[PDB]
Order: C-alpha cells, then sequence, then structure tokens
C-alpha cells in the first residue's frame, strides 16, 4: 500500500497547495526519493492536473519523473 496521508486522499481536483506541498512530502518520504524543492511546486490539485511530465522534470530533475508517475498511480485508482 502506498499509505497514502488521509487529508490526500480526497480527489486530487480538491487538493488546495498546502495538500500538494504535503503530497510532495509524502512522495519524497515514502519512495526515498531525492529532495524535492516544495518552492518549485507552488500550486493547488487542479494545477498539478495540467503538468506534463516535461513541467514535472523541469522542477525536480532528479525526482520529477517518478513525481509524474506516482501521480499517475493515483489517477489510474
Amino acid at each position: 500500500s502506498i499509505r497514502l496521508p488521509a487529508h490526500l486522499r480526497l480527489q486530487p481536483i480538491y487538493w488546495s497547495r498546502d495538500d500538494v506541498a504535503q503530497w510532495l512530502k509524502w512522495a519524497e518520504n515514502e519512495f526515498s526519493l531525492r529532495p524535492i524543492d516544495s518552492n518549485t511546486f507552488e500550486m493547488n490539485g487542479k494545477d498539478l492536473l495540467l503538468l506534463t511530465k516535461e513541467d514535472f522534470r523541469y522542477r525536480s530533475p532528479h525526482s520529477g519523473d517518478e513525481l509524474y508517475e506516482l501521480l499517475q498511480h493515483i489517477l489510474k485508482q
């Protein structure tokens, strides 16, 4: 199981900017990713859903691919 934080179990269209910041922290800790700069994802869930894989990589060269794949996993249900 991915041990998603309780507040992040809402559909991501409803995530706030604070939720997205918590999502980044969860991804980094749960999957032992390299450090992600929270300041490069100052957006809400609707904003996050508009990003392409490349948008993720430009904000996080080291972990952007993983973040996009984790969001895809959540979306696939």
